């Protein structure tokens, strides 16, 4: 299990930066943000061959420890074996995710959440830098 | 309080750096380190003016909850309204704490930790960056 982090305090705009290790054999990976554990705005989980995707990241929300609707983005920048930084706004409508090599995507912000107070990622990728502006 | 991280994992030689930014009015700040909040291989406290101190850095571990012995350092290569940078690195000797300025210090290993997986700050110092490496 990875890196856990709360009383982060992060704001509406401003960038949480997250720079990480790609496992040589990575399969998949998390980085979940929100409120804490059971209150999730963005749970980001590129999936190399996992659970039935290839090369795909798959998104969704947790609201009071429920699940909401999985969300599947088309692209997906990500190699094993390698460095990724992955940088994360949000705003009260939208999280903006931006992606090596210059993609993005935006999702939703389901909860309304005004302030990112948790992280925590999980599965192939090693955090070595978490930034905060 | 402040950010606070689990699941660190960080072994003997590794290096930990947090740079922050200290309050203009700065009173003091707190980086604890260990393996949760009544382990801590260190806590690292230093004073610009608390307790009736004046740029002071106090040192002191926490095991099963009982303080330790307190130890004060002679050098405060910091200044409220700054940005300042410490690394930190242990074997099963000491912890090295590397200051501002280039000084640095040791702080004896009383606990028998094989990794630091747990920090926390607090006070009058907002974190910009963490990085494992
Ligand atoms: O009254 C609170 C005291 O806080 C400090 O002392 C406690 O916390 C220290 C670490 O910052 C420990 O080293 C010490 O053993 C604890 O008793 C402060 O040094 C004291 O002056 C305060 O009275």
């Amino acid at each position: 299990c990875g890196l856990v982090a709360s009383n982060l305090n992060l704001k509406p705009g401003e960038c949480l930066r997250v720079r990480g290790e790609v496992a040589p054999d990575a399969k998949s990976f998390v980085l979940n943000l929100g409120k804490d554990s059971n209150n999730l705005c963005l749970h980001f989980n590129p999936r190399f061959n996992a659970h039935g995707d290839a090369n795909t990241i798959v998104c969704n929300s947790k609201d009071g420890g429920a699940w909401g609707t999985e969300q599947r983005e088309a692209v997906f920048p990500f190699q094993p074996g390698s460095v990724a930084e992955v940088c994360i706004t949000f705003d009260q409508a939208n999280l903006t995710v931006k992606l090596p090599d210059g993609y993005e995507f935006k999702f939703p912000n389901r909860l309304n959440l005004e302030a990112i107070n948790y992280m925590a990622a999980d599965g192939d990728f090693k955090i070595k830098c978490v930034a905060f502006d």
